[PDB]
């Protein structure tokens, strides 16, 4: 399938990005998106 | 609760979207957001 | 590491946000991003 599974998910409050490691190809592809990060 | 759990998470480097399958209602609802996708 | 693991992921179709609970600090930090939500 064109969509591929996420194997690990992390987020970073310095860069304000979340990064999803993908099961695809050689294993070195990620998805990454902007995000808010805050303390509740 | 208004927030509902994600059951499966996939991302697509053709559409540049990630899709989260949700545990809600009939099971056919998703969350989907734009994302970057790249090789590290 | 600057990126930290997500422990739980939820999405909300009233607020159109997904929220990732993070393993960081006191445990009360989240990442949150805008998202589409729809029925397939
Ligand atoms: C003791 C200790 O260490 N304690 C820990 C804390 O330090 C740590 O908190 C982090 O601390 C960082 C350092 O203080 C701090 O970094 C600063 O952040 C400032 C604010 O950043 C916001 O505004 C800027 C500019 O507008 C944006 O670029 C940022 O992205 C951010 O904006 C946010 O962006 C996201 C993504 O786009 C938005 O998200 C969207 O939200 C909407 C809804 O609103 C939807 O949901 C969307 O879907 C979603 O995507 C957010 O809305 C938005 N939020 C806001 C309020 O706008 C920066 O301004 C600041 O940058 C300056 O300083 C650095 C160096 O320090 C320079 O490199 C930069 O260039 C810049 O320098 C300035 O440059 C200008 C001009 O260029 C100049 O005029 C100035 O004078 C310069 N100033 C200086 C000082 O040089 C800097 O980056 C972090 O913000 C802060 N993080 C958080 C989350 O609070 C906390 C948290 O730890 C972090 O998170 C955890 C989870 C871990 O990952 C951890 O490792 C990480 O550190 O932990 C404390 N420890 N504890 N407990
Ligand atoms: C052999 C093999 O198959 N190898 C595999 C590779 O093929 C595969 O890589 C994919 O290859 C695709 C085909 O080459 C390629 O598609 C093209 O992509 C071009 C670039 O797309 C970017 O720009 C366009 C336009 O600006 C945007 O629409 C796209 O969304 C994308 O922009 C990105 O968008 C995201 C989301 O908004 C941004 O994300 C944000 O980032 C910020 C920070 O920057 C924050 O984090 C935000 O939170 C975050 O959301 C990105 O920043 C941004 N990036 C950039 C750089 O801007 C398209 O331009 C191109 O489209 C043209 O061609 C198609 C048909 O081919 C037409 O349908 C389109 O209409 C368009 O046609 C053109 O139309 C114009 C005018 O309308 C005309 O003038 C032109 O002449 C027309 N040209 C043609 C040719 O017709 C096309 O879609 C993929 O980009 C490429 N993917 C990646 C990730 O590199 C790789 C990867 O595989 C993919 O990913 C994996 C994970 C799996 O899902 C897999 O199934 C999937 O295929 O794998 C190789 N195999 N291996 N290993
Ligand atoms: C019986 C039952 O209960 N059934 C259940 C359904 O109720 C439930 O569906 C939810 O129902 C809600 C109530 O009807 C409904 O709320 C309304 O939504 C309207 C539409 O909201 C869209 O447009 C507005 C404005 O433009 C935006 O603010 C919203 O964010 C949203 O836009 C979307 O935003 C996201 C994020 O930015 C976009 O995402 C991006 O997408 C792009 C691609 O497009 C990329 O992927 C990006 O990465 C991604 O981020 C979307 O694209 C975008 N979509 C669109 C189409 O634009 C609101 O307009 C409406 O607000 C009015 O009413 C409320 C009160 O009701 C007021 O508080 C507001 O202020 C506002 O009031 C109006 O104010 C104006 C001026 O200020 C005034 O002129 C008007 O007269 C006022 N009107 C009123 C009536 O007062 C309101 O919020 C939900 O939309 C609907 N949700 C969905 C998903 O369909 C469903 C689903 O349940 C939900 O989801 C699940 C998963 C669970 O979480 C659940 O708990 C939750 O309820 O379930 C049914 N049950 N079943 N099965």
């Amino acid at each position: 399938m064109a969509p591929v599974p996420v194997t690990k998910l992390v987020c970073d409050g310095d860069t304000y990005k979340c990064t999803a490691y993908l099961d695809f190809g050689d294993g070195r592809w990620v998805a990454q998106w902007d995000t808010n990060v805050f303390h509740t």
